């Protein structure tokens, strides 16, 4: 069968990923990284296609895109560069707002949720695990009756048969944790590029 | 006499600035806006210089950055990008968390802030006005007792002798209201590129 | 008002000051002040990039760039225009090309102009040529290189110049429309120096000495 | 572990399907897959740059691209050169200069090579000269420059090559080691097209077909 693309890039169990001393990273991680998986180039890269496609179904009127802090903030602020190039480059133009929320479900931060009723609404989320942090977020924003909802998630595990499938997603990535481009452990490598797997020297250099 | 380089790049009471017809900017604000006060690029050129400045002035130990949501995202994400660039490719390096607050003084979402203590901490805003609202913040964070604090804006009005004079100042600016690079007129203008004054007809169709 | 003149950089333009910006560590000292900051230029060609594709969208054209000092200004507005192609409704397909213009005078004191490298330019017959240069002086350059493809035949021949001076030659395209100064920065060059620089500057004496042929 | 062969390329990588990134609409069709994503390519750059800085920096370089195939490979080197040099204690004073080569035999087999444009290079004597190509396949060409350079006694010659080929030339400083392919894009052509394309791909029989001479 061909592939299904709203998979996004599928990174195999078995990708030995790329190596860090080939690349550029936070000097202060030198000896706390395991390997790249995704490198900060390939990221932007997606992101571009990613933003094309949202353009194409959700450009015809306003979007709110609704940022999932702190580990959407690089995806979001990416993507929403990507769109902004299109909006004033091509022939096609979307007006875009933006907003900020953390997840506890309680939502913290973000405006008056009630600005989002008959509005069309787009998450950016940085990773989906077992889905259940997506599913409750859609449960509580639903609440307001926007007039849809697309969520983009940066990566997606393969994991369970009671996952979450994003409307936009760009990685598809082996059940294992990661961090970099904004995604953290325990606050740190939120500064780093690529997203990468840490070693067993960083977990412990870094556990709290 | 010199110039005091702490005002940051000083834009003139008199200067024209530049006509929109030569420039890209999103096409729903076609007829919306006056002129280009400071060009999108002008920013990331200025922000390259500051992001060098703090680097000199508190490299020496970890940064915490701390984002004013939400008109100050894109200089955030701007200067962060440009310290990482720094952290990786050249000799020196810092590492840098980031968090994220909203201001109404109540300080709304973020971590628990006892976490700055003893912390160096960069605050990061979009433009300084009285000052009212700077000094009202610092206030607040220097109960949880940081190490040190620091205050970058990208922009510094021009007006009042109880101004505010911040650490990192992109541009000096005239006595008037400016959006875009996520500066706001009622959540319009975030997603416009470069800094701009609105025409009456913006300010009457954006008008809540 | 005349927007084929480009973004008007006027005479009494103080320009900004090099203290603000980042800038080559080895030119400290060589340069007066920033005419053009990089980012400016940027944003200006974003809006050049738009203005060709819609004057010559959906077509194809070869890219003509004028060495050494176009390299720059021709890499970034080809980059725009890439952009464009592969994220809008619109395209150009593109080729490129490179040229060296060494201007001599004959035995009778004719001007002549000897085009170095680039491909057989028989291949330009019947193409669309958009010729990318760095500035415009007298605009005695651009006269000839015109002169020199149109015994060719190409179907078009469009000229973008990242600058032209105030004194002539009108691009197609232009930038910036910029006072009658020796400009160097963004490949733009003073005896092979300062290519390597981001800005748009003015260099001082010092600078002017040192680097002297 | 060898890690002077840069990023390696495996023989049954499957490469990035067209589908799930962009690239330019006119190429629809002709191409087969993404060997190398755009991206990719700039995030290795920032690392050659980083290197070549460790080894050269605080002295004068002559930057020599090889047209046309090295040109983006070249701007974007450069850049990251360039962005060290202002934003941290270390930098490269950078000349530019840009050659065409042509190779062809001789009236008893010999292989010759003509170099094309250029400054005189009799202006390399004594400098520290880094070449700018885009892919070496049998190291054939390299050679032949290499030698070319040395006669005119430069105090040091390096070779940066975005791509190396496994089948030979080793350059001192090579992006990617790829399967014995044939590829285009990242200004890397097929009979002068796919320059424009963004992302290093293979092409398929159709591009193949439609674009052959
Ligand atoms: N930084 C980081 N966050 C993760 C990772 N996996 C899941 N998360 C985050 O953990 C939370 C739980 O994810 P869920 O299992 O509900 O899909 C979400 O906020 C998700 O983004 C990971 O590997 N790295
Ligand atoms: N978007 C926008 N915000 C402004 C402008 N001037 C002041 N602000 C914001 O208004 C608030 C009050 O500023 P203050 O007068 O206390 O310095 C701050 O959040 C400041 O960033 C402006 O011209 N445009
Ligand atoms: N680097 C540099 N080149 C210039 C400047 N003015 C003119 N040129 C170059 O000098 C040559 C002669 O220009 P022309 O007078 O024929 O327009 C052209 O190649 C033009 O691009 C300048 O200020 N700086
Ligand atoms: N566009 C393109 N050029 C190639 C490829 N392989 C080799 N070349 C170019 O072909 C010429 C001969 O390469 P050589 O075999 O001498 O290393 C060189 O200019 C080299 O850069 C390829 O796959 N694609
Ligand atoms: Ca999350
Ligand atoms: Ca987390
Ligand atoms: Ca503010
Ligand atoms: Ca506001
Ligand atoms: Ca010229
Ligand atoms: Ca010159
Ligand atoms: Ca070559
Ligand atoms: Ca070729």
């Amino acid at each position: 069968e061909a592939p299904d693309y709203g998979r996004g890039v599928v990174i195999m169990d078995d990708w030995p990923g790329y190596d860090l001393n080939l690349f550029t990273y936070p000097q202060h991680y030198y000896g706390d990284l395991e390997y790249v998986l995704i490198p900060h180039g390939i990221i932007v890269d997606r992101i571009e296609r990613l933003a094309k496609d949202i353009m194409k179904d959700i450009g015809y009127s306003d979007i709110m895109v609704l940022c999932v802090l702190k580990g959407g903030y690089k995806f979001c602020a990416d993507l929403v560069e990507h769109l902004k190039n299109i909006s004033r480059n091509s022939d096609r133009f979307v007006s875009m707002k933006v907003d900020f929320i953390r997840l506890k479900m309680q939502i913290i931060g973000g405006d008056d949720l009630s600005t989002l009723a008959g509005k069309n609404v787009l998450i950016v989320e940085d990773v989906v695990g077992t889905g259940r942090t997506m599913k409750a977020l859609l449960s509580n924003i639903e609440k307001y009756k926007p007039n849809m909802i697309k969520v983009a998630s940066l990566l997606v595990k393969r994991t369970r048969s009671d996952g979450f499938r994003p409307d936009y997603a760009g990685f598809e990535i082996p059940n294992l944790f990661v961090v970099g481009y904004a995604l953290d452990y325990n606050e740190y490598f939120r500064d780093l590029n690529h997203i990468c797997v840490i070693n067993e020297h960083g977990k412990e250099k870094y556990r709290v």
